[PDB]
């Protein structure tokens, strides 16, 4: 329970999501506060947003001219840009990119919401 | 209010002398998060240290060559995109050169450092 654990992020299978690919890490089994994926953007995903979950994104690399989209709003992406995205904020990247997503608590897939059209 | 997005380039927020280096830390207390993010650049012998009341997830973006991480009293070898899960009162120290991400939870105190 109070015990350090290590995993190799790069390593971990990886599994597919909307925007591309991700290697999770530390879940709630895991015993730990958060959730630590190392993901890649590769293709475009639908604008969503989480009611119980705040997400940190931290920017490794990009492509130029990816951006982010905050409530409808869009900036660019570059290294080591940190972003932090309380629940409710409409949000995703544009382009592609890896990321470091920290997620409090631990990842849930069952929160992903969106707005209709 | 924590309800709004924010936005900060680690590697432009002011470099802070730490005992193991330099810290680039972001989202503090103040910040309204649950979690400090820190860029910290390890190049210098630190002592080995533990905190009482924080959970510490490091993740290596970069190190020297045969750098190791110490984790009470036991030495492994850092690699790229490590990840490493410290609990509370986990004595522990990078030996060697490298660049992390340093996650802090609750938000980074700079009271909390024991030895
Ligand atoms: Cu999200
Ligand atoms: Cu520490």
């Amino acid at each position: 329970a109070a015990m350090p654990q290590m995993i190799s992020l790069s390593e971990i299978e990886a599994v597919a999501c909307p925007c591309g690919w991700a290697q999770r890490a530390f879940g709630h089994d895991a015993g730990t506060s958060v959730s630590v994926h190392y993901t890649q953007i590769t293709k475009a995903a639908r604008t969503h947003y989480h009611r119980e979950h705040q997400e940190i994104y931290v920017v490794l690399d990009h492509a130029a001219h990816a951006t982010i989209e905050l409530n409808g709003q869009s900036y660019p992406l570059t290294k080591l840009l940190a972003i932090s995205i309380p629940p409710l904020v409409r949000h995703r990247i544009v382009g592609e990119a890896t990321i470091i997503n920290i997620v409090s608590p631990p990842f849930d897939p069952a929160d992903e919401w969106f707005d209709s059209s």
